[PDB]
């Protein structure tokens, strides 16, 4: 129900569209228990609504062939509704007929352009003269008056929401013509149906701004005071301004926008001036939104302020959002990328209290976001854009128009020996041949480097446990550790248990402790954030304390997820050394991940998990109850683990029927999943070798008899067949010895006994 | 920030006296909600001294956020008759609403405090 | 953690004074008798520490905290237990028998151990159940009561499997030579 | 294909140059199937273009001794369409002829000096009279009606595109005479021949800048808006503002300049009134180009600006960028280092 | 002081010797650009990375520069002392911009180059205490892990002190196929030493076998050494 407010609600005066076969263009159908229904009589003029509040008004007719769940118009009416086939229409029987005292239509020029002649009495005559035909205005309506296709356009009328034209309403047509390209940017305005990838906060930005505009009486009702301040934040690109566009095309509301950068521009005096009328404007006039987009040029803390005039404009914003009160229907909300360099004081209660974080998109976002850039462009049969969707990763919306760019230009540039850049104009069967193709969107792919590589991913991961092989009571261990505490909260109230919060993981290299980690968040559902070691001892030189609550704040945002932190070794190491030394076996940033860990509460869905591949070096202090509590030590694995681990890495490539994994599991004592890995990813490279040495025997075949050319050759090699196998095996080292493997069995055993000396 | 003035000011004869307002504690935190639950209508389930238990780092504003934000949830499970697209609300509908212990528990799931 | 972080494992250049732990002495020395500020310490690694922390008109009396005695077990396990429900057919006492160098922690380790493997039997029944009543869901007719309310026994035997010791018996004597004569650290070592 | 918009593109009206043996002014050579091709009947004056702009206009004439594939002409046509030999030019028949009113030479003085005597009736007269011969506003021709070579500027004409000068159109000789200098600064402006080692550049900006504005039409048939901004970067002295007149001198769009430290420079607030006027005018002309050289001097990071009128200026550039739209035709790109 | 990135001259005639590891890199590099469609018959994404270390003297630096010849890829070359030297005054900015010019002017082979000096300037020489992993090389790792595969930029390392390198710099999805270039064998001295005599004019009259068959633990160093003896 975290959506519920986004759906369409279904009512018996909905009306779906379809084609209509009638020419005349104030025509609708209706069923006769529609009009029986809704007690519209023949004849009635009803209200239609559209979408991005656009409306129109036609009279009814009794079209009996419809069905009762559709209706039937042209596409004047789609265009005058701004609909596509297949969208709801609500009908409002609206009788309220008044005549009109004057009309003025005006023309488009490029359709007058060619012949005109006499406007008046060849073009507005025998389409007004005893018609009654109702128009809004603003209406773009059609008459067959000329040599073609002239349309006309309603501007200046004295009622405003619909009039019945009579034919004494005086007709003129002395005005000014429109251009083409003033109707043609008016249609590139934004909806609802222009933002993909941000359903989820779609839903809370209109249960926090619509709402309390539409209806005050619930929130007066029930006892609640509605939010005043509202803060999207997000990395640069993502969206913001776009559903600023969007909620202003919208919402109904008066809207008002204010740009950083054209308040600081001004001379002072002059924009603490624009500030007052905003809000004076705003408070005299309607419910009303101020958007106050790029809220960081103008209120950044007050360290880094040196004016005395931007700090005079900080305190002029502090005292206008007081002065908002419950009566005044005035809702303030801000957009900003860098949400930690805001004035703190613009933070607290009553101010920009809620928030609402616009994200890095995933795959089914980023496939989304595709979808409605390239509904313009023509594309060929070959494009597929899931592909698209999968291959670009750090990709943010404007980066993938920018993909869209690329890729069309170079579908230009294969077309270069026809287009002249030194001529006037290009030949419409040209202009016509172009279509983007899969190669394209490959080079523009290629070429493309994107904006948000350097961010911390926050998805649900692909890892299934069909991944792993081995590793089964583990799993049975971890369910009972992760999932019940979701599942069945009143099971652990029966007792009086309270679950715990943390795993660690530890033993040799490569024994498969990652894949764990994202197969357990993939069967419970959950987000995932992955940290390492090295990367917390880079980008902490430059912050020193910032670093590790952000990552904390970032999980206890986006709960529940499991916390992932991995290779230990390396701050291990960096801060408390090999055999020791001068440092402690407390390092600074697990002492920081320490005091992050102990406030933490427990109504949170907050996991966590660690792994190290060094357990002796490891600090004390981590282990206590509390904290990371339940130690799994994960061992190599056995022979047929390995079997199963063989089938696990075997799965995307073919491979034939001669091949026994069993003995080659056989061969292998202290391999890894890592060494198994290596041996199938050999033998795949030995195949590829095969594959290309044969295609280059062919052509210099084809090269030495070039006068017939009649092989016409099947595949060579489709799998790999055996005996690739042998030469990797052959290949193949040991990666961890045997003085090693009884270490971490006599770390196994006893590590927690670590805490006290020694 | 009772560090940041200037400490000319904190002198005999200027501000001398200081009170110290802090964060409440349990028997605190639910005279809160006992006045700022004055005028919701709540059901029989709702038990005011668990949710004062529950709520560890919260401070009175953040209780205030946290009666808002139960309401709106009880205002969520009551969407089907709700329209956003109508001009007004059926009176049964404004007199159906009473906020339950399952909104207070996905309040408090929700809230994410300010003095931890 | 101040000790380990400052004065070091086995020495090193630091000293055995640490600059938080000296800021700390200053602060503790201009404290006036009229207030009633009362300041107790915790540590489990006596042998780092300061000298300068025990001086008298600071950190005085000394206490040592050792292992528990099988009737302190017995205690301990009695505490841990009031929250959760369980049978008559337990005995604590033999069950304090088994451990010898157990903690608090380990005891309260093993109750929770019983307590989980309880809640997994729980959800294994109700799943059980349901799969019954889906497979004849013509009926739907056994009203059934709560299969489990408490922790009968032999959660306890699996529990007292899985247990490991927490603390070694040479560190149980290092301690017993610390208990005795740690306040002779102030002069020379 | 990264390097495909380079290509000259050789169609059947390109003429390459060749020397020509007439001492006439006036003179090309032509083939009759070239004449017969595009439709040149004798005595036509067709439309010559050359590089940098620059255009000429001669009368036709059937030397048939020349081949189809070359075309001859003297240096005066060479050093009025800037090329050397070996260069394509194209040919365009444009007989669209109305007279002029007046024109209006005006000798080189160099050459003038040594001996003047009258220059009119000596230097105008026989060359003029009954000749009809095409002129261009800007050309430099020569007559030998003096004591050696001196040489002509016809500046203002009312015809601006060209003209022929029929024995009725006032000629004047009241004027003043031209530098030898002023002439040879402006033989030193630059095209493309003039740079070297960026090729592969050179293709990426023919792509950006001169595309999107000769043909609007192609960009939004198949649904791509073009870009606002490209910023050229690189060590110091690797030839940017050389890159930047070379398109000044090409791209047949109106060029506005602007320089870093001669914004800086100025009084507060009457930078950011240079600022609003290089935007203003140009929106207010044609399909344009706004080159801000050296940016990094009037925008750098606000951790390092100090004044208030500094931080007005930089937000002062964000706002001019940002009222750009798709219906205005204007390309900014910038230089830093 | 700028970074020369261009297509190198050295091809493979100017190395003697160290054939197989010809054949290895040839395999490594130049078919995921030529023939990208094979490894995507079989599951098979290719690695990044090659390592070569080794006694001094043996000739790694001439192989990184003979396959960028052989591909007519880009090659920026890295040394430790330059990576140790301008990190000082800019702390974190140096190694992201050397990897965003590489991935700029894709496709081309980045040599990491004399890895003992920050190995050696951090790690140290007997141990002490500073880790064996490295400032400098922890953000090295953490600018390889960040690498699309969609780009063809390739890694190659060499150091000669292979005992002090740091262990988190070899794991899968890094610098992976290690390979170790040893001393030459005599038919390489002899090859060897027909490279370094092709720019000067020598007579009929010597012996390039017995000359090799002379020395013994001599690198290539050595017998260019040899070399610039008898010019000079
Ligand atoms: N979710 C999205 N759906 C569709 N188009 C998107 C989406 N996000 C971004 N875009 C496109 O990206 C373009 C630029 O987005 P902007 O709204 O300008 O980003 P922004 O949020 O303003 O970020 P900054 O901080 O202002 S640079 C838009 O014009 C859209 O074309
Ligand atoms: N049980 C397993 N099933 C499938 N693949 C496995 C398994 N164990 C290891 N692997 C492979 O081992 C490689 C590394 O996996 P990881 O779990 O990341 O290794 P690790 O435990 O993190 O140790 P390092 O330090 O990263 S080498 C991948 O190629 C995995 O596919
Ligand atoms: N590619 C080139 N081809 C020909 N001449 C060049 C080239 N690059 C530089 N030059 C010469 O170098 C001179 C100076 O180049 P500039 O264009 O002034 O360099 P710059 O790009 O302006 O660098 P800065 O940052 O302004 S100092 C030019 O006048 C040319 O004579
Ligand atoms: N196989 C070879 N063919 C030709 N010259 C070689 C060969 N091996 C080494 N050399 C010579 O050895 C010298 C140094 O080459 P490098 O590969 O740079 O040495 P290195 O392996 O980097 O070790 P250092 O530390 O630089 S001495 C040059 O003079 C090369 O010409
Ligand atoms: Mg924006
Ligand atoms: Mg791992
Ligand atoms: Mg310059
Ligand atoms: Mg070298």
């Amino acid at each position: 129900l975290s959506t519920a407010i986004l759906k369409q609600k279904n009512r018996p005066n909905r009306l779906i569209v379809d084609e209509a076969i009638n020419e005349d263009n104030s025509v609708v159908s209706l069923s006769q228990p529609k009009m029986d229904e809704l007690q519209l009589f023949r004849g009635d003029t009803v209200l239609l609504k559209g979408k991005k509040r656009r409306e129109a008004v036609c009279i009814v007719l009794s079209d009996d062939t419809c069905s009762d769940e559709k209706i039937r118009m042209n596409r004047v009416v789609r265009n005058n509704l701004r609909v596509r086939l297949g969208d709801v229409i609500s009908i409002q029987p609206c009788p309220d007929v008044k005549y009109g005292k004057r009309i003025h239509v005006l023309p488009i020029d490029d359709t007058v352009e060619g012949i005109t002649g006499n406007l008046f009495e060849v073009y507005l005559k025998p389409y007004f003269l005893e018609a009654y035909r109702p128009i809004r205005k603003g209406d773009i309506f059609l008459v067959r008056g000329g040599m073609r296709a002239v349309e006309f356009k309603v501007v200046e009328t004295d009622p405003s929401p619909y009039c019945i034209v009579a034919p004494d309403t005086v007709i003129h047509c002395e005005g000014e013509p429109i251009k083409r390209e003033d109707e043609e940017e008016s249609l590139n305005e934004v909806g609802y149906d222009d933002i993909g990838g941000c359903r989820k906060q779609l839903a809370q930005i209109k249960e926090m701004v619509e709402l309390p505009l539409r209806h005050p009486a619930l929130f007066k009702a029930i006892g609640v005071k509605p939010p005043r301040g509202i803060l999207l934040y997000g990395p640069p690109g993502t969206g913001k301004t776009l559903i600023a566009r969007a909620v202003a095309n919208e919402t109904g509301a008066f809207f008002f926008l204010i740009n950083g950068p054209e308040i600081m521009s001004k001379l002072a005096g002059e924009s603490e001036s624009n500030l007052r009328k905003a809000f004076e404007e705003a408070e005299k006039n309607a419910p009303a939104i101020i958007f106050i987009d790029e809220l960081d040029a103008i209120a950044p803390k007050r360290e880094k302020t040196h004016g005395e005039v931007e700090r005079r404009i900080v305190s002029q914003l502090l005292t206008l959002m007081d002065g908002l009160k419950q009566r005044a229907h005035v809702i303030v909300m801000a957009a900003t990328n860098r949400p930690n360099s805001i004035d703190p004081a613009l933070r607290r209660f009553g101010r920009f209290d809620r928030e609402v974080d616009i994200g890095i998109p995933d795959a089914t976002g980023r496939l989304e976001i595709l979808q409605i850039h390239t509904k313009n462009m023509k594309l060929a049969d070959d494009v597929d854009l899931e592909q698209v969707a999968n291959e670009t990763h750090g990709h943010v919306g404007a980066d993938l128009a920018a993909l869209c760019s690329e890729a069309a230009l170079q579908a230009i540039r294969k077309k270069m020996d026809l287009i002249d850049l030194e001529d006037e104009t290009i030949d419409a069967e040209v202009m016509n041949s172009l279509a983007v193709t899969m190669d394209d969107f490959r080079w523009a792919l290629s070429q493309s480097n994107p904006s948000a590589l350097r961010e911390t991913v926050v998805e649900v991961p692909q890892v299934t446990w069909e991944d792993i092989g081995g590793l089964e009571d583990v799993k049975r261990e971890l369910q009972e550790l992760v999932q019940y505490p979701v599942e069945h909260p009143d099971k652990f109230l029966k007792f009086g248990m309270t679950p715990s919060k943390g795993v660690l993981f530890y033993g040799p290299p490569g024994c498969g402790k990652t894949l764990l980690a994202k197969a357990i968040a993939n069967e419970c559902q959950a987000n995932f954030i992955s940290i390492k070691g090295p990367e917390l001892l880079t980008m902490w030189f430059g912050e020193s304390e910032a670093n590790v609550r952000e990552i904390f704040d970032k999980a206890r945002q986006a709960a529940p997820c499991v916390l992932f932190f991995d290779e230990l070794d390396s701050i291990a190491k960096a801060r408390g050394g090999n055999i020791g030394d001068g440092g402690g076996a407390a390092d600074r940033v697990i002492n920081q991940i320490l005091t992050e860990m102990d406030g933490m509460s427990t109504k949170k869905n907050v996991f966590i998990i660690g792994a190290t591949n060094r357990p002796d070096i490891i600090d004390p202090a981590i282990l206590r109850p509390g904290r990371l509590d339940q130690l799994i030590y994960i061992p190599l694995p056995d022979e047929k683990s390995r079997v199963a681990i063989l089938k696990a890495n075997l799965r995307k490539s073919p491979v034939a029927k001669d091949v026994d994994l069993e003995f080659l599991a056989k061969m292998t004592n202290g391999f890894s999943g890592a060494d198994l890995t290596e041996i199938c990813q050999r033998a795949c490279k030995l195949a590829i070798r095969e594959s290309i040495e044969s295609e280059i025997r062919r052509e210099r075949e084809r090269q030495t008899n070039p006068s017939a050319m009649e092989v016409e050759e099947d595949d060579p090699v489709p799998e790999i067949r055996r005996d690739h196998f042998e030469e990797a095996m052959r290949f193949a080292r040991r990666s961890v010895s045997d003085n090693d493997i009884r270490k971490y069995e006599m770390f196994a055993q006893t590590l927690q006994q670590s805490r006290g000396f020694g």
